[PDB]
């Protein structure tokens, strides 16, 4: 029999596993694809794609149909949508579709590789069609709209829809931010034993001079509640793909880009001195779902490791062999490999541990006047559970005193402060939002920030993301022209759409239709453009400056002083019509 893959990487990790009643065959990447600058699908013939061999993949195509002939060619991509089209152009072009020969699992281990050789599927056509449908409404987008953004702001539309969805979210926070107005406010907390109190306020509130002076005078407190209970708190979930970037973003400063390189070289097996090893399950994953097999290992290793008291078709991210420990794993991986393997296999562990359990106490003091209250909680631990292997900190503490007793000395700390907007995004937090918003997708998330920071669409600045003047006059059109097409709103209830065409809930013909029938009715090909802003720029003169575009790009004016010319990446945003450099 004959396996196919994309990776030479992949193909190695098989045919180790497999050894020589196999032969493993990469295709080093796609072999067929829709034109590179032909519009390439007949809007006359109900969406049909237009197919073509890639030029340079022609003798690979060649090898593919020789194999098929001499033997039963089976195809291992990867599991995804992407995948599945992979699968079927291969078999297209074998003439092979409809026979049992794809290959289907989320980890390259001998146990798994070896039963799923055996138990090959037909090609699912409706993941594949989710897939080439995906691929239409981009390819529509793209040459519509990337035309028409070069002859008047020079920048373009690829992976159009959710990437303008984004960069609308970058745009809107950068409003909230931009609209705050912070309010001054006393954070006042007193001090005791270790223990901690905040003032029992209705609102962030500015006191008076003589208020201030007063509780700065407290130096003692009574008891009015003391209430103890019982909380338990759940191991994280494991990794899936949205959450992965999350937290090796926050955790270990790697972009959302890097954190899948990473991943994908865990998934296909690294090379070592003596062979190769798969690391961990397949990366592109919106499940927390762990397999039968991997949670009983898990409970093995728990008990082994730490006592039985502590024992809590996609699948979550999670080691491949959780006996392979981190400290392990680092005679075979590099310095960045080993801190993602790292977190994914504590992340897992965790996640089949118990809940940890701590007693709360939350307090009440009050002034023996009674003018004033503070509000308090402390915890004591109980049991750690799952939080020996997840690191976790908490306010733990003692409350050695009852209802009525008087504690002192006490000491008020009171400090001035203002309230803040909220954050800025970082590459972590904007998947967050994406994944809540329903607008990213695993295949997506990732490749969507990037091409947004290399269009120059969004900047990166010490982790936070900012709009810049073309991402914002860029988006500020889009909204102008195509409010309901590029909105939110409309990119999420696609994603939906195509997620319900993988599962057979509605068919790609239908979802086109709509969409075409939407994007058709407002797009004006011969859209031209003059940029002309009022700004909150202001010359030497005294006059307001206006944003305008030229030969040379982006430049301010005023009727008055000179010309200032500005980067297509500088910091700014729109807001009722003015752009806020």
């Amino acid at each position: 029999k004959y396996i196919v893959v994309e990776s030479p990487a992949k193909a190695k990790t098989i045919k180790s596993i497999l050894g020589n009643e196999y032969e493993v065959f990469a295709s080093m990447g796609h072999i067929i694809d829709l034109p590179k600058s032909k519009f390439g699908v007949d809007l006359e013939k109900d969406f049909e794609p237009e197919f073509a061999v890639i030029k340079g993949k022609e003798k690979v195509v060649e090898k593919l149909k020789d194999l098929a002939k001499k033997g039963e060619l089976l195809i291992a991509s990867d599991m995804d949508r992407e995948g599945e089209a992979i699968a079927w152009h291969i078999a297209r072009v074998t003439n092979t579709l409809g026979r049992k020969n794809r290959i289907v699992f989320s980890e390259i281990t001998p146990r798994v590789i070896r039963e799923a050789v055996k138990n090959p599927r037909e090609i699912d056509m409706k993941k594949v069609r989710a897939q080439l449908a995906r691929r239409i409404l981009d390819r529509i987008v793209g040459y519509s709209l990337s035309p028409v953004l070069w002859r008047n702001f020079k920048s373009n539309l690829s992976a159009g829809r959710v990437q303008s969805a984004t960069l609308k979210l970058v745009c809107d926070r950068e409003r909230e931010i931009l609209r705050f107005v912070p309010k001054k406010y006393h954070r006042i907390t007193v001090n005791f034993d270790g223990l901690t109190a905040e003032i029992d306020v209705k609102e962030k509130k500015f006191f008076d001079a003589e208020t201030l002076k007063e509780i700065q005078s407290i130096d003692e407190l009574v008891v009015e509640e003391k209430k103890v209970s019982v909380k338990k708190f759940a191991p994280p979930e494991p990794f899936k793909t949205s959450t992965l970037q999350q937290e090796a973003y926050s955790k270990l400063g790697f972009s959302v880009s890097k954190t899948m390189m990473i991943a994908q070289q865990l998934y296909e097996g690294v090379e070592t001195k003596d062979g190769h090893i798969a690391f961990i399950t397949y990366m592109r994953t919106d499940s927390t779902r762990v397999s039968d097999y991997a949670k009983e290992e898990a409970r093995n290793l728990i008990t082994e490791v730490f006592g039985e008291e502590y024992v809590g078709a996609h699948e979550a991210i999670r080691p491949t062999n959780v006996f392979m420990t981190p400290e392990e794993a680092g005679k075979y991986l590099n310095s960045d490999q080993k801190k993602l393997y790292e977190l994914i296999w504590k992340r897992f562990l965790a996640s089949q541990m118990k809940p940890s359990q701590y007693e709360e106490t939350r307090f009440v003091l009050r002034t023996k006047d009674g003018k004033y209250r503070f509000k308090g909680t402390v915890l004591k631990k109980i049991f750690d559970g799952y939080e020996k292997v997840w690191k976790t900190e908490r306010n733990t503490g003692e409350f050695p005193f009852e209802e009525g007793e008087s504690v002192k000395p006490v000491v008020v700390k009171i400090e001035e402060q203002e309230t803040k907007p909220k954050p800025r995004y970082t590459e972590g937090s904007l998947v967050k939002e994406m994944e809540r918003l329903g607008i990213g997708r695993p295949s997506t998330y990732a490749s969507t920030i990037k091409l947004l920071l290399n269009r120059g669409y969004i900047k990166k600045i010490r982790g936070y993301l900012y709009p810049t003047i073309v991402g914002s006059v860029v988006m500020d059109y889009l909204e102008k022209k195509y409010s309901d097409v590029v909105s939110v709103s409309f990119t999420a209830e696609m994603e939906k759409d195509l997620d319900e065409v993988e599962q057979g809930k509605k068919t790609d013909k239908i979802v086109l239709r709509e969409f075409y029938e939407s994007f058709s009715s407002v797009f004006d090909r011969n859209d031209r453009i003059v940029v002309d802003f009022p700004t909150n720029q202001k010359c030497s003169c005294g006059k307001e400056m206006r944003l305008s575009f030229g030969k040379y790009g982006f430049y301010l004016k005023c009727e008055c002083g000179k010309t200032r010319s500005v980067k297509n990446d500088e910091i700014a945003v729109i807001d009722d019509g003015k752009i806020f450099l």
